[PDB]
């Protein structure tokens, strides 16, 4: 069986019992930390391409209020974040096994820019999704998990001094 799992998840819980948050920039900020899964269960033989977006996780605007992240009551539809291809794409299902499929060069932005970077809505909040495509064989297939430990907010600078000291700490 295909299994996905979070590395790291002790230091992602950190964050999450804080409210992470995610700065986004005009050119992009790479993330930290940053999203690595375990993969087991793929064919070594096959082809596959490792793929990252952003879902929106509720469809509302949040604003940090006395200390305290509160969502807005003006709700409205989260278009779907753009997705980012992992650079070792395509590869060989041994390539993915044999190391921890590490995000480290993605960027986060908050205006539609060149290419590369993915634009996220600042003060929305985000749920971290990867999508495994194999690739190349006649049977095309999609294997998608979600990762609630990496929720965060995306902001243009840190609300929570908490965050920043963690962030500062770990890296
Ligand atoms: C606003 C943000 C979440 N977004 C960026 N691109 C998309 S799109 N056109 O749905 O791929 C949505
Ligand atoms: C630009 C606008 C959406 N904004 C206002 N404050 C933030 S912040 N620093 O992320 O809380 C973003």
């Amino acid at each position: 069986e295909l299994r996905v799992g979070l590395e790291e998840s002790e230091l992602w819980l950190r964050f999450k019992e804080l409210t992470n948050e995610m700065i986004v920039t005009k050119n992009g900020r790479r993330m930290f930390p940053v999203l690595k899964v375990n993969v087991s269960g793929l064919d070594p033989n096959a082809m596959y391409s490792f793929l990252l977006d952003f879902v929106a996780a509720d469809n509302h605007r949040w604003k940090y209020v006395n200390g305290e992240w509160v969502p807005g009551g003006k709700p409205e539809p989260q278009a779907p974040s753009c997705v980012y291809i992992h650079p070792d794409s395509p590869n060989f299902g041994a390539h993915w096994m044999k190391a921890p499929v590490s995000f480290s060069k993605v960027k986060l932005t908050n205006k539609l820019n060149g290419g590369g970077q993915i634009m996220l809505n600042s003060l929305h909040k985000y749920e971290p999704r990867i999508h495994i495509v194999r690739v190349g064989g006649p049977q095309r297939m999609i294997t998608s998990h979600c990762f609630p430990e990496t929720q965060f907010i995306a902001v243009t600078a840190y609300q929570n001094e908490e965050i920043t000291a963690l962030k500062i700490k770990y890296n």
